[PDB]
């Protein structure tokens, strides 16, 4: 039942650290990194939670319509702005990253001495989102600075860019 | 019951990574970083587990008889060699560090929305060592490359250097 510790550490040792000074680093990119143009990166941190726990080290490997734009300026943690493409053109920009602890779950199910099957993994990943949802709920302001994008995959097709673009548009209003 | 996830992640995402190429990086420091002298740093990774979960960011703050000697050479993870002093003179050298996840436990008990008392912390820290002991047992070779130094503190006095120097000598034979 590793999910509990996974969620607490991820909030306590990461989110609660970067999330407070988050929107600031963004308006800095949007308004103080250029003279000629205002940037339009969303205000929130988008966290990918594939319940499959696959974490490609390049999001273009997950979707060529997700392209790295720039590093979120600092103030040390490194974050990444991405543009999302739709029909060959930019539909949004946000800071985007995987929830790193899913790597632990993935790796746990590739390691014999753990007795960890794909079904264990899934059961644990879902548990992880729910625990994290709950922590962020009872955590002041934090829940508002970020949005959780949990998803699985069928056997049709799946667009990660469309998935993000949803919240990226559903938040414009 | 965060300890389980804490232990698995610490093994899966850290120990199982650095421990394999560990003794190599040490003999490199001991035999290939100098021409005139052979180094005498121990072969194992010494992991501090204060059940109090206090982690000072300088081990000289924990014990002035523990002094930073050098960074363990690489091959990216950074590690630290320490000399241990006894009566003003060097009694051993080893690579030494805290088990980082105890920070999560410490911080959890300083954060209201968690319902985490000192007693919760202790109960959880001990749980963490035991889980980690068990993982390292059923993990080939790994258990041999490292030694776990769990300890609490009274209300007499406690020497961290003496504690380490124990294993540092109990391993010489």
């Amino acid at each position: 039942n590793v999910a509990h510790g996974l969620a607490w550490s991820y909030y306590i040792g990461y989110l609660r650290l970067i999330l407070p000074e988050l929107q600031a680093r963004i308006r800095t990119y949007n308004q103080h990194y250029n003279n000629l143009l205002r940037g339009a990166v969303s205000q929130r941190l988008y966290i990918l939670l594939p319940l499959d726990c696959g974490v490609p080290d390049n999001l273009s490997m997950a979707d060529p319509n997700i392209r790295f734009l720039d590093k979120l300026p600092q103030q040390v943690y490194s974050n990444s702005i991405y543009e999302l493409l739709e029909n060959g053109q930019r539909a949004g920009t946000c800071v985007l990253e995987y929830a790193t602890p899913l790597q632990t779950l993935f790796a746990m199910s590739q390691y014999s001495q753990a007795g960890f099957s794909r079904e264990d993994r899934l059961e644990q990943a879902k548990l992880f989102c729910r625990t994290l949802e709950d922590i962020l709920a009872d955590a002041p302001e934090s829940q508002n600075n970020c949005r959780l994008i949990a998803y699985q995959e069928p056997d049709s097709s799946f667009s990660l860019s469309q998935e993000v673009l949803r919240h990226l548009r559903q938040e414009e209003k």
